[PDB]
This record gives structure tokens, sequence and C-alpha cells, in this order.
């Protein structure tokens, strides 16, 4: 009597759960072992024009409350992800999101403009981030609200196809409201991914004396228990402000009960980063499993009872 | 062998630690108990010309991993806490710091006006906040670099003293550089601290399936576990790029080995909210016998022999 299902740009999807993209979707072994996992989706690696090997390791770091990064979008290159969308991914299987991070706004218009032919032919959506936090002396797009809309523009002009965008968190409403404002001059935007880390925390170890990852200082990206209720703000903001678009979870995810809270707040599909990392593609069977437990605990049959019906006093 | 004290601001502490303001310093019995503890200093709730009820309650939630909250500066004015540091407060026993967060330039301006003769005469030291993260409608001024420097402005051009800043987090080396920048201009902002409350985080309830706080559909600051690599960050990244003045930690701290994290990330004072909130001022003689516990431990005796030496990888 109970259901998992999403429906959502002309696709159903198992259950809500998929990866948080970075996090074991890089390589074609870890996109197949994605696609015969429990997850409801996939997201492929965020991609740059060519290949990438990254900042230096040590480079993460888990922790007791969540996991700190400075990864520096190492990938394989939009050609391989590419590839893999319009060659290799079994669609029978589930849906299948391309993450793109191009360094500049002419990066991703002449990715989008090659990928537009396989979103076309084979059902691939694209999932443009505007928030990588780790790559040195690169801005946070989306921090910066007039190149926002620039690139958003940009890419509308090219891309002939809905998609969604990955953004950094915010934390003062009238951010929130700016970024909404954004994002709603954008039909083709049809979905937000809330969120990316929480940028540039810093790690001490206390019996080394010294920071955890080699990049930037040990500056890096927050991840897990941490982000969690930063990421449940940005998922209700955005879930107000833009009413036209479906918001994706990503932060903080361990549980079938950390996935009902996103899903309160107003998430659709619901994204796994630092757990999946620590725990591998075993653990959708386990969320899909424990989320269910949730929802026959507190008598809901379906998502859509109470996907952002988070009570206020 | 060892020693707690810190030196600056032309005064003598017995050891780092103080509230953090807002916590257990609104009232004459809180600020008295302040007083009477074992801690170095003390900071007066951040104060309005005039006294204010604050923010609907529930307005404050304990958490596992800290605390969510949206006072709304509840405070008994200006002219209350002045006369505290004017006719009651034992310098005897230790410094005192005024912490103000008028609602606008206007309102910072004329209470500087007045706190400057105090100062002079009694060695109350200010700090300006710049980062309140509650009051309905009004964003965090230190998001607003021109409305920062605006601030800084008229206060450095009214307050013939030395004084400190509170600071929200911020999350992009970007901001840092920008921050620091606007800082590095006022010769008469002699600390900073870092940092204020991760603003607008959304704590929901999973067996009520509410949120947990009033004001504001739930959004509140988040103080406690889930700050302290961010508080880290900033106190870090500020104490690298303003060489020329100090730095004071707040957030995350509940143990002498957090404290210890703090000073190597550069912290010379550090501010106790979310944990003293929980455990009262009885904290301050645990947190000093814990943080010389630390000390003994690591051989080392004073607080300058490793203030600011996180190591790098
Ligand atoms: C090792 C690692 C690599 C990541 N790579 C990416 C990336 O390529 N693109 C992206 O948008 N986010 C990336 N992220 C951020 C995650 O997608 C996610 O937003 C963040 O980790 C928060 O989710 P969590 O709390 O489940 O970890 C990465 C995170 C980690 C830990
Ligand atoms: C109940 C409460 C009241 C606070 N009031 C103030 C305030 O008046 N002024 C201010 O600058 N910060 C205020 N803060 C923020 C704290 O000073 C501190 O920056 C924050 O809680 C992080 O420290 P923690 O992790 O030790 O709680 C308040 C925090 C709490 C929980
Ligand atoms: C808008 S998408 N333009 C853009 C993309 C990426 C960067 N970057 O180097 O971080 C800057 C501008
Ligand atoms: C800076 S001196 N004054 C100030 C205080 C508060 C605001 N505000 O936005 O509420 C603006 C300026």
């Amino acid at each position: 009597s109970m259901s998992l299902q999403v429906n959502l740009l002309n696709n159903t999807f198992a259950n809500p759960f998929m990866n948080a993209a970075g996090v074991m979707c890089t390589t074609t072994e870890e996109l197949v072992a994605m696609t015969e996992s429990a997850s409801g989706s996939l997201v492929s690696k965020s991609c740059t024009p060519a290949l990438r090997e990254g900042n230096p390791t040590p480079r993460y770091q888990a922790l007791p409350l969540g996991s700190i990064n400075s990864m520096g979008l190492p990938n394989n290159g939009f050609d391989f992800y590419l590839a893999y969308a319009a060659e290799q991914h079994d669609y029978g299987k589930k849906p299948l999101f391309l993450s793109m991070s191009g360094l500049s706004m002419r990066e991703n218009v002449e990715m989008c403009k090659r990928l537009a032919a396989v979103a076309t032919e084979k059902g691939v959506i694209l999932e443009l981030n505007l928030s990588c936090p780790n790559v040195p002396g690169k801005p946070q797009v989306a921090y910066d609200f007039d190149a926002m809309r620039q690139c958003l523009t940009a890419v509308s002009e090219v891309y002939p196809h809905s998609f969604g965008v990955k953004m950094p968190p915010y934390f003062d409403f009238a951010h929130f409201d700016a970024a909404a404002e954004i994002l709603n001059e954008f039909p083709k935007v049809q979905f937000i991914t809330c969120i990316n880390s929480i940028g540039n925390g810093l790690v001490i170890d206390a019996e080394t004396e010294s920071v955890v990852i080699k990049p930037k200082q040990g500056f890096g990206g927050l991840g897990g228990r941490y982000v969690l209720p930063t990421a449940l703000a940005n998922i209700n903001a955005f879930y107000r402000r833009c009413p036209g678009k479906l918001i994706f979870g990503c932060g903080g995810v361990y549980t079938g009960e950390d996935a009902f809270l996103h899903v309160l707040a107003g998430a659709s599909m619901v994204q796994v980063g630092t757990a999946l990392q620590e725990e591998g593609p075993s653990i959708f069977e386990r969320l899909t499993s424990e989320l269910l437990g949730v929802m026959a605990k507190k008598r809901y049959q379906t998502l859509d009872e109470f996907r952002g019906k988070v009570r206020t006093l």
C-alpha cells in the first residue's frame, strides 16, 4: 500500500534517492555500480571540457560529524560522460543526470551545445553546477548574482531542454530572495539542488595540531551531519520562493529519517554524498527500507502526502 | 609551570575564556554571575538604544549537535548596560566588553557618542555587532560590504577609542579577502570576533513534523558542534589576513580541547555560547581546568607557544 515513486520531467523514478554529484560517479565502474544499485537515479561527476586530475592529496577526510574535502573537480572530461549518457547507460534501469561544471561561461555554453542532441535522443538530464567551492582562485558563481543571471541566459540560449542548477547554501533571507528572483526568470530551470557543501570550513586535528587536507591551507567544503539544518533551510527557502520548480535535497542524509526531513522541507529527489562515500552503493537498499519504515510508522503511503508540509509555529 | 594569561588591549586577562554575547549576560544577576565566575572576561548582551522584548517564544532550542535560535535582540537597552559598565562592574575582578547592536547607523552613532566617556573613565571595551541574523526584515550588515564600510566609517568618526567587531561567518575566499580589506582600512578596529551563528538554518523535528522555533518560520542561527569547522576557518582566515589585529574565537566550544583548537587557529580570547547556555557559568572552572590539562599533556606552558601555529600540509 506504499510507494516511494517520484514523477518529474517526463520520467518515473522508483524512489527519490540518488548519489550526490562527485560521490561514486567518476569512473565507468562507479557509474555502472550506481546504475545496478537500488537508487532511483544517479548523476555523473561534475565535468569540465577536458579531463582534470584535481587537487593534491590528501583532499578528502571523513569525520565523526561528516566530511571535509577539496577535490578540485577531478573528472574524466565532458566527452567521457557524454559517451556514457549516449552509448552506455541503461535508461531501462533508471534515469540519468549529467553534472556539468565548466570553469567559464563559455565552457558551459560549448558543452551544452553538444549535450543538446544526447538529451534529445537518450533523455539524460542536465544538472548545472553553479557552486564548486574547491577550485583555487575560482569564484562561487552563485554567490555573484549578476554572473549567475548572465550564465543562465547564455546556457538557455543554446540548450533546448529543461535542466536544473546545483546551488551553494545561502544564509540570509535577502540572498534567498535575490537568488530565487533570478532563478524564476528562467523557465528552463525546472529543478534546484540544495545544497553543495558548506564552503571553506577548516578542520584541525587536535592530536596532530594540523589541518587534515592538503589543498588551500586545509580549507574545504563540509558535508554530512554538519550541514543538515543548512540543507533543510535552503531546500525549504527555495521550495517556498520557486513554486514553479522542483527542489532536490542534498546534505546530511544518513538515514531514512534524514530523507523524511528533506522531503518534509520540500525535496522531490534526495541526494546522498558523505554517507554514500563511507558505505558504498549498498546504502540505497538500507535507505529505501528505512524511509518506508519511517513512512509506515507515520501512516504515510506516498511522498506527495507530506512533501513540503513541514509545520510552522 | 603553566599560565592561561592573555595580555591585550592594554589589559591583563587571567585566561582567554568569556561568554559569547547574548548568552547569560542580559540581566544584572547574569552579569554579576559572569563576573564572579572563573572566566577571564565577559561581554554584555548586544544592546539597542531602548529596551527590547525580542521575538516570540519558543525562540531557542538546544539540540544534540548544538542549538538553534532566533532571539531577536531581547535586551534591557543601552542605558542599562552603560550603567552597569559605569557604576557597577568590578574592574578589579576582570575586564568588561559591551556589545552594541543598533538597528541603524544613526542608532550606533548615538550610542557610541555616549559610550565614549565611560570607556575613557572606566575602561569598558566596545564589541560592535555587525552580524545578528535574527531580526525579521534586517539582513546581516556584514553581508553587505558597502553597509559594513559605512557603519565602520561612522563609528570610527564619532568613537575615540579602539573597538572590535563581531562578524558573521563567510564561506568563500573572495569574501574573506573583501571583508579583510575593509577591516584593514580601520585602525581603530583592534579585534575581530569570529563568529556569530551560522545564519538561517532550519531544524525540523521528525517526531512532530514541525520546526522547533516560532519566529521566521523556524529559520534561526545555528550554534554548537555544528559550527566548529566554520568558526575555525573564519578565525584563521582573518588571523592571516588581518595581521595588525587580534582575533577572538567564538563557535563550538564545549571543551578545553575545542578551546585549544581556537587558539591554534589564531584566537586570543575564546567565547562560549551554546555550551554555557546549557551548563551555566560553572563551565569556566571546567574549561580552564581542561585547557590546562590539554596543554600539560602536550607540554605547552603558555598560549603564545601555539597561538596561530596550526600546521598546513
Ligand atoms: C568527495 C566529494 C566530491 C564532491 N564532488 C562534487 C561535484 O563534483 N559536484 C558537485 O556539485 N558537488 C560535489 N560534492 C558535494 C556533494 O554533491 C554534496 O553537495 C555535499 O557533499 C553535501 O552532501 P552530503 O552532506 O550528503 O555529503 C562533493 C562532495 C564530496 C564529499
Ligand atoms: C541565545 C543566544 C543569544 C545570542 N545573542 C547574541 C547577541 O546578542 N549578540 C551576538 O553578537 N551574538 C549572539 N549570539 C551568538 C553567540 O554570541 C555566538 O556567536 C554563537 O552562538 C556561536 O557560538 P557557540 O557555538 O558557542 O554557541 C547568541 C547566541 C545564542 C544561542
Ligand atoms: C557562469 S556559468 N560563468 C562561470 C562559470 C564558472 C566560473 N568559474 O571559473 O568558477 C566562472 C564563471
Ligand atoms: C552600522 S554602524 N549601523 C547599522 C546597523 C544595522 C543595520 N541594519 O541593517 O539593520 C544597518 C546599519
